[PDB]
Order: C-alpha cells, then structure tokens, then sequence
C-alpha cells in the first residue's frame, strides 16, 4: 500500500510547507513516507551551473524509484512541465505504485508577495511569464489530472487529505528537448539577474530577450541553443 | 581544469562539519572546481521522522549519490564517520573510479561541542556527545589508509585558500590504494538520543540510560532482533 504524491505548482504556491505538513500527519497514521524534490540535490552545489541539472534530475529520478519500492513519496518539485509529471508517473508504473498529482494554485498576486517576503530569490518578472505561460495539470492527458486541487489562500484540512490518499493507496493503480529548452534559458536568465543585479528595466529587457530567441528557436541542438542563449545575454 | 578528488569530513556532532563544508565548496567554486556536498542528514531530514528502519536506505541512498557524483565532481562528505568502516567505504568509492581522496578530521574542545550543541537547543543530548567523545577513536589511529590529510582545529581560524591549495596539489597526485558491532553501537546511540528528546528525561533519568546502553551492549557482545529488544528494554525501563 505505498503511493507516489506528485506535486505540482508554482513558486512559492507552498509546495514544500505542503509536504511537510502531509509527511507529518501520514506519519501520524503510521504511514512510512519520504519527502523527494530537486532542490535537495541542485542547494548541495555552492552555486549553479546548468550542466548540473541533468545529474540534478536523475539523482531525483533514482532516490524517488529506490524509496518508492519502500516507501510513499511525496515529489515536492515544481513539475512545470506535463514531461515532467509523466516521467514521475513512470516510475509508479515501473513498480505497480498508485499515485495522485496534486495541484496547489493561488493567485498571481499572492505568488508575487510571496516572492517578496522570501527575499525575491527568484525574479517577479520571471514568475509572471511562468504564470502567463503554464499548462495547468490535465488539461491534455487523462493521465494527468489532478487527485486534488488545492487552494492555498484557504484552509486546508490535511486529516480530510490524509484520509483521501490512504484511501486512494487500496486502490487498483489504473495507467521533450523543447521542455528542456524553455526550461533552463529560464534559470539562465534568473541566475544572470541575480548575478549581475539588474534594474527592473534590465529585467523586462532579458525577459523579452528570451522570448524573441525562443520565437527564433522554434520558427535543435540543446547545448548549442543553450551556449548561445548565454553568449546572447553576456553581449547583450 | 585536471582531476577529481572524494574529500571525506570526520568529526563529532557540532564541530562543524556542515559550517566548513559550506565554506570550502565556495572556496573549491571560487576555483572554478565543481563539487557537491553530499551527507547522510539529506535523506534522513527528508523523512518527517526517524526509524531505526530508514538507516540502511539512508545510508545505500547517499553511497550512491556519492558514487554517482564522483564520477562528475569532487565530492566533500558532510558526515560524523564516527566509524572507521564508514571511512572505508568511502575510500572504496575513490579506489573504484581510480580518484584521489582526503580525510579532513575536525576537532574541537569537550568545552565547545557541548556550548554548541546547547546553542542549537539540545538537538542531541550533551551526555551522549560526552560519551562519543570518550569512546572515539581518531582517524588514523591503525591504519595508515585511514590518516587525515589535514587536521582542522575548529576552536581557531581556518585559512581556507591553505587548504583549497593543498587539496588542489593533492588532487593532481597519482592515487594510490565488525561492522555488525558499528551498526549496533551506532543505532543503540540513535535510540537512546532518540528516547530522551521524546520523553524529556531529566538529567538522572538520562545517566541511567546512557548507563543502560553500556550495560546492555556488554551482555550482547542480528541487529534487527537486537535492537528490537533495546527498545524493549528502554520502554521496560
Ligand atoms: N498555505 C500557505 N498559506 C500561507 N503562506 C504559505 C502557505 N504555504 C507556503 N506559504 C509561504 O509561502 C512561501 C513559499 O512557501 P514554500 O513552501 O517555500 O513554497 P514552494 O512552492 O515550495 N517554493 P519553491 O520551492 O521556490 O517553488 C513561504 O514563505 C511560506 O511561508
Ligand atoms: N569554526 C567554527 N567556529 C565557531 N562556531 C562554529 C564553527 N563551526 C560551526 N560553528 C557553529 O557550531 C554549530 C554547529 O555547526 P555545524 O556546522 O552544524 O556542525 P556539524 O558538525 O555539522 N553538526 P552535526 O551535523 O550535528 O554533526 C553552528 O551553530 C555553527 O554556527
Ligand atoms: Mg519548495
Ligand atoms: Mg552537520
């Protein structure tokens, strides 16, 4: 009776508090459950660089599959990508696992002051096009809709969850280079903003830079499209 | 630029293992060397809490990601390594991909283990840190493979452009090359830390304990059925 939780949403929607929260009270009913995400691995490197983010997703990709033989685990990443909830759905294949996506959501407004109150790790700007631009869960494959969705500007009641997903656990289990792309000339740029701490007019110039290069991009060759993305930046 | 190197902490809890691996992973980057800090708390925090269960795959999972890693980076191994047979698995990881390795030993006073665990609200008892400082044993102390590359007194200034430099000229050099009793002391100790946090024992309750772990350890000298009966007997107790 062990389950995959595949959480899903943006940054700062509460994914991590949200883990913890659940571990605790699964824990709390007995459950043996393992808390995985990237940013366990990408935070044990002193700074980023975006050849690590290939050994940063399969490092993830292997702890989840080794726990999972043994354990629930809750995937508190950002799964922005519907390549990404696919491959995690995978792995509960491989060993026969029940899963359930969970969706957090809150508005943009609420994501920005978030952002805020964190230290705006990541830049205002960057999370407004994520927003704009992300896919919600389900909206393509049956595959991918979502156990819960879950408001996080109201109450949850974690018991009422806990409930629902150990339930779910008894049940029978029922069963992109683009992706790649888009998703690290994203870090690209906020890494470069954070790095060279630009004015918020700089930001909206390489927020718009990027989306011009994507246009041309699309309208490949990963590393090559990635090196010249930050040759662009720098003569930028 | 050249070569990979498995640099492996040892230390008792609160010398600041954690503080100079920080530390020198921004040093060894400032370099332009690409290293991972990599330590078993990881996956054991990434549990909401703790069974005597999860060790063995804590303990596979972060061989392996240290495996994984050494292949790509130099690796600082953030742990206590209380143990010389954890040095020697990790030493046996350097050796099957032909890398060189460092043992950095870390120590400190009694005095300031003690002083910095208070100041982190106990996390660990400071009777069962006492007691790890008496019984370990130094790295080094038997075998010449087991020697620490450095010696870090924590209780003074680190220069760490000395050590990144030493490990540097280290890492061009041409390398070259029971654990039943390890598991029961060590999950003996987790358990005994582990009752006195969660009952708030008193100090005299906490001696008695502490006691009792010697005690028992004695007369048993497989773990599962063991340390099922250590508990057994704490909740006795
Ligand atoms: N349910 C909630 N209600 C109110 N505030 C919350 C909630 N969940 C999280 N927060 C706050 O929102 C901020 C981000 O929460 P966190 O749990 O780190 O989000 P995240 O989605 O995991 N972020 P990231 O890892 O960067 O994608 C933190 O400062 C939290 O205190
Ligand atoms: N060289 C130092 N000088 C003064 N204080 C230090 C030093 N190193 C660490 N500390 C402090 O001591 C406390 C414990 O440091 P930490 O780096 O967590 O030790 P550790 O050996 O990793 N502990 P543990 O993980 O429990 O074995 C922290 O509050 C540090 O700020
Ligand atoms: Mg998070
Ligand atoms: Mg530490």
């Amino acid at each position: 009776d062990i389950m995959l939780i595949i959480l899903t949403g943006l940054p700062g929607v509460g994914k991590s508090t949200f883990s913890k929260n659940l571990a605790k009270i699964l824990s709390k009913n007995n459950i043996d459950v393992i808390v995985l995400g990237s940013d366990l691995i990408r935070e044990s490197f002193p700074v980023w660089k975006e050849k690590y983010e290939e050994f940063i997703k399969k490092s993830t990709y292997r702890l989840i599959d080794s726990a999972l033989k043994n354990y629930w685990v809750i995937v508190d990443d950002t799964n922005y990508y519907n390549s990404m909830r696919r491959d995690l759905i995978n792995i509960a294949k491989k060993y026969n696992k029940n899963y359930a996506i969970i969706y957090l959501k809150a508005s943009l407004d609420v994501l920005i002051r978030r952002n805020i109150e964190r230290g705006e790790k990541i830049p205002n700007e960057v999370i407004k096009k994520m927003y704009e631009k992300f896919d919600e869960p389900g909206k393509k494959y049956k595959w991918d809709e979502p156990f819960l969705i879950i408001d996080t500007t109201k109450d949850i009641d974690f018991n009422e969850i806990a409930k629902k997903l150990i339930e779910k656990s008894k049940e029978i289990p029922k069963f992109n280079i683009s992706d790649k792309i888009d998703k690290e000339t994203r870090k690209i740029v906020s890494e470069y903003i954070k790095s060279k701490k630009l004015d918020k007019d700089k930001i909206k110039e390489v927020v718009e830079l990027r989306k011009e290069f994507l246009k041309k991009i699309k309208k490949v060759d990963a590393d090559r499209v990635l090196k010249e993305f930050k040759d662009l930046l720098n003569s930028y």
